[PDB]
């Protein structure tokens, strides 16, 4: 599971 | 801006 | 899932 | 401006 | 889904 | 001016 | 769907 | 002037 | 659909 | 002057 | 930023 | 098991 | 940062 | 059994 | 840091 | 039996 | 550090 | 039987 | 028939 | 820039 | 028909 | 930059 | 149809 | 940088 | 379709 | 650095 | 698809 | 350093 | 998939 | 020093 | 998989 | 000095 | 597996 | 001096 | 396995 | 002086 923000 | 969850 | 804004 | 969700 | 404005 | 949703 | 004005 | 919706 | 004026 | 709708 | 659990 | 952040 | 248990 | 952190 | 029991 | 820490 | 019993 | 520490 | 460029 | 035909 | 570049 | 056709 | 680069 | 098509 | 590099 | 496609 | 290096 | 793919 | 060296 | 793969 | 030297 | 694998 | 020299 | 393996 | 000289 | 093995 992951969260990614740019 | 980008927010990506998986 | 994602949100993208430009 | 662009807002794109998928 | 998206919204685009110019 | 242009507004485009899809 | 769109609206366009010139 | 022009207004165009579709 | 459109409206055009000159 | 011209007004044209379609 | 990235947060990744597995 | 793990948590990873960047 | 990384935390890993096994 | 172990715990590892970086 | 690492803690390992066996 | 053992415990190990680094 | 290491503690080892047998 | 023994105990060992380092 | 109508052809409109702008 | 645009071309429009009806 | 409509072709719009910007 | 974009191209749009309807 | 829509092609949008940015 | 991105390319978007609909 | 969407291709996004950053 | 990343590449994202949808 | 997503490829992320850091 | 890391590589991540989804 | 994830490959992480430190 | 370490290598980690998931 | 994890390989850790210290 | 040590090597650890999981 | 663990190999520890001191 | 010692060598330890698990 | 353990080998200890002193 | 001694040697010890387990
Ligand atoms: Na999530
Ligand atoms: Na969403
Ligand atoms: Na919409
Ligand atoms: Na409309
Ligand atoms: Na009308
Ligand atoms: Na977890
Ligand atoms: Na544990
Ligand atoms: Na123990
Ligand atoms: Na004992
Ligand atoms: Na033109
Ligand atoms: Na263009
Ligand atoms: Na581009
Ligand atoms: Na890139
Ligand atoms: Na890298
Ligand atoms: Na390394
Ligand atoms: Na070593
Ligand atoms: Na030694
Ligand atoms: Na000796």
């Amino acid at each position: 599971l992951f969260k990614f923000f740019k």
